[PDB]
């Protein structure tokens, strides 16, 4: 069945307190599951009365060990790219238990290097892409992820 007039999309929204634009990041948590994944908000909508947002995904190291092949940084995730199951997720809102502080660290110009005191309070650090088709690692920021453009995707436009 088509459906037209049931759906609206927004730049933020405002949930237990918290105040949540596009691009920013957020534990998220599975039923049943206390420990959480971390993601990056790319869109926000309403149909009917469901409220979702789609998910690009953060990997932490322990969700892709046996693909590891090296050290990692204290504090260090992985933001996916490719193309693929694991790149992004939709998700109900009920799913945010909050925000996450996730800076990048990535020597690409289209990145705003952070303040080291910036580093030392952020959640978790990135500068490496998890490819969820190869499942491999690279320092190379891709020029879209998801249809969104990288410049987007790193840290915000002020500090």
């Amino acid at each position: 069945g088509g459906i037209k007039m049931d759906t609206q999309f927004y730049d933020s929204f405002t949930f237990d307190n918290v105040k949540y634009s596009l691009y920013d990041n957020v534990y998220l948590f599975k039923s049943g599951e206390s420990e959480p994944y971390i993601g990056k908000i790319i869109k926000i909508w309403q149909q009917n009365q469901a409220k979702k947002v789609k998910i690009l995904w953060f990997f932490l190291p322990d969700e892709i060990r046996k693909h590891l092949s090296g050290p990692v940084m204290e504090k260090e995730i992985f933001l996916a790219c490719g193309e693929g199951v694991g790149l992004a997720d939709i998700n109900p809102l009920e799913a945010i238990g909050g925000k996450c502080t996730v800076l990048c660290i990535s020597k690409d110009e289209r990145n705003r290097q952070p303040s080291p005191r910036e580093l030392a309070m952020a959640d978790y650090i990135f500068y490496r892409f998890f490819d969820v088709n190869s499942c491999t690692l690279s320092e190379q920021l891709p020029e879209k992820i998801a249809g969104v453009e990288g410049n987007l995707l790193l840290n915000s436009k002020v500090e």
